[PDB]
Order: C-alpha cells, then structure tokens, then sequence
C-alpha cells in the first residue's frame, strides 16, 4: 500500500537520474525499464488492495519523469518517450477501473497524460506535433471509454473531451495551414467519438 | 489495507457468534459494539488508503451480521437492528465517497443495504413495515445524493431509485389498504427526491 510507493518512487528517481543528460539510446533504454518498474508497481497496489488515489500520485509520477527525458533530449527520442508515456497511461487507467476508481480520478490521470503529451508537441516541431496530436487523439478516446465504463456522467465526459479538443486547437495554433487541417481532421474523429461516448450515457 | 480487513472481520464475527440467539437486551449492545467496530475500521481503511472494493466487503460483511441477529429476536429488536443498520451503512457510503470508489461500487452497497432493510421489513409486522420503509427510504435519499457527488451517470441514479422505490412496493403488496396509503406518501416524497438529483 503506502509501502509499495514509496519503493516505487525511489526506484523512480534513481532510473530519472540515470541517463538524464547521459545518453539518448541509453535514455531509451531507462524510459522502458522507468515505464516497466511503474507498470509493474501499478499491479501490485492494485493486487495489494490500494486507494485510487495511490495509483494515480504514482502514476503521475512516472508520467513526469518519462516528460523530463522527453523535453531535454532529441525530437526522435520525444516521440519514442510519447509512446511508452501514452502506453502506460493506458495501463494506470485501467489499473484504475479495475481498483473500482472514481470518475474525477479518472479525469485527473486523463488530464495529466494529456497534458504531457501537449507539452511534448509544443516544444518540438511540426512533424513531431502531428505524432504526438494522433498520440493524444487515442490517449483522450482509450480514457473517455474507460469514463464511460466507471459510470461516469456526461458531465465529466464532456469536461475530458473539451480538455482533449483544446489540447489538439493548441497545437494548430502555432502552426501553418498545414498542420491546421492536418489537425482539423484529428478534431472531427475525436469529436465523433465524444458524440458516440455521449449518447450511450 | 488486506491487513485491517481480516482483524476487522474476525472481531465481527466473534462479536457475531456471541449473543446470537444469545440474550436479546445483550444482542442490541452487541449490535451496537458490532456498528461501532465496523465504523472504525472503516475510518481505519480510508486512512491507510484502501482500495473501495474492500470497504464495500468489509461494510457489506457487518450489514448482514447485523442482519442475522434482527431476524432471529423480536420486532422491536429489529427496529433496534435496522436503525444502527442504516447509519452505518451511510457512514461506510460516505467513506466510499470519501475513499474515491467508483459509482458502482456506491450503487452495489447501497442495494445490499436497501435489501437487508426490506429483509427485516419482511416477515414481520405492518407497523414495523411503515417503520422499515421510513428508514430505507432516508438511506435511499442518502444514497442517491452520495451518487450525485461521486459524479454518477443517470443511468446509475435511476437504477439505484428503482430499487428503493420497487423495495416500498414490495412492501405495500400483501399489506392493508391504510399501510399502501401510507407507502404511497412515501413513494411519492421518494419520487421528487429522485427528480431533483437526477435533474
């Protein structure tokens, strides 16, 4: 319970100062096994019995410090970082309908995620924000489903869908008319899917 | 977590055992003692961050000890028994809120605490019917209230309304026409209740 993150944590912080500012192909290597050491913690608070909201605070832990070697390091390692950040989002969002988690939970997590991978594409260029727009488009459908199988109201769904839309006009907004629609587009599926979320709840 | 639910339960069911068929006027500080050792470790899980699932077991498991010792005594034992059964089923309600558990963790324990109500409510008298149904119907409002803080969908809302509106149904059938009357002005305080939190 609070024993097992506190194991976490510190495995966590010993695997971020490792090959920050060390390596990019050693970066790499540390995000898999930063993201292995959090998936695996993740399952044990859950088997262990934990509060959601342990899950969440270590899993936002993990996110941030998959952010960190992101942001300092080469646009083709942000993009692998993007993936196994997005990827074990996923992971923490289930560990949390699986916990029996609440739905503002739930939107904590989403919307930490979210934003990480916003900050991602903001600081890089406009080839790397479009990867990183299609990964926050599957992120915000993965986490409006999984609102959607807790229970949650519309209320909320809607509040995640707005967060995510606003998340993906960010990135167009410092970009060419290329990108626009190339974002346009992302827009209108993940809109869709909102729509579709919406009318079954 | 795993660690307080097992010394909780086995207090329960020690405390169970004892006064079981046992004393009656022992069986209601049993029940008493009973209520007020679930309440703790109640408090105690949502302080050492448990998961809401093993607040529902540990809450659920001293609802239906409480359970057995109103069937087995007298009607106004079972008065006794369903009152101490309500509030803490409200207690281990808000904890769950409290804990972050999802709405259809709140929904599943609020049925079970609706059912045993309705359990006590059943093979017994009509004046002890009129005071099962007040009661369910103060923890159904409850309930419904918590579900709209937890950030329920209406679908889990009106489920959880249907079923305590169905259990004081259930009570009126098979009962005189001056207990349906009196079922009826509390369906339909029940209703609006309903209306405005899903409203």
């Amino acid at each position: 319970p609070k024993k097992i993150v506190k194991d976490a944590k510190e495995k966590l912080e010993k695997l971020l100062e490792d090959a920050k500012d060390g390596g990019e192909e050693l970066a790499l290597d540390i995000a898999e096994e930063l993201a292995r050491e959090a998936e695996k913690a993740l399952k044990e608070l859950l088997r262990e019995g934990a509060s959601p909201e342990l899950i969440v605070d270590l899993a936002e832990t993990a996110l941030r410090a998959l952010l960190e070697i992101a942001k300092d390091g080469g646009e083709e390692l942000a993009l692998d970082i993007a993936r196994i950040l997005a990827k074990l989002a996923e992971v923490a969002l289930e560990v949390l309908l699986k916990d029996g988690a609440s739905p503002k939970l739930i939107v904590d997590l989403a919307k930490t995620a979210l934003r990480a991978l916003l900050e991602i594409a903001e600081d890089g260029g406009e080839e790397l924000a479009l990867d990183i727009a299609e990964i926050l488009a599957e992120l915000a459908e993965v986490a409006l489903r999984v609102l959607l199988k807790d229970g949650a109201s519309p209320k909320l769904i809607e509040d995640l869908a707005k967060t995510a839309l606003d998340a993906l006009e960010e990135i167009a907004r410092d970009g060419g008319e290329e990108l626009a629609e190339d974002i346009d587009r992302i827009l209108r599926k993940l809109e869709k899917v909102a729509r579709d979320v919406l009318r079954k709840d």
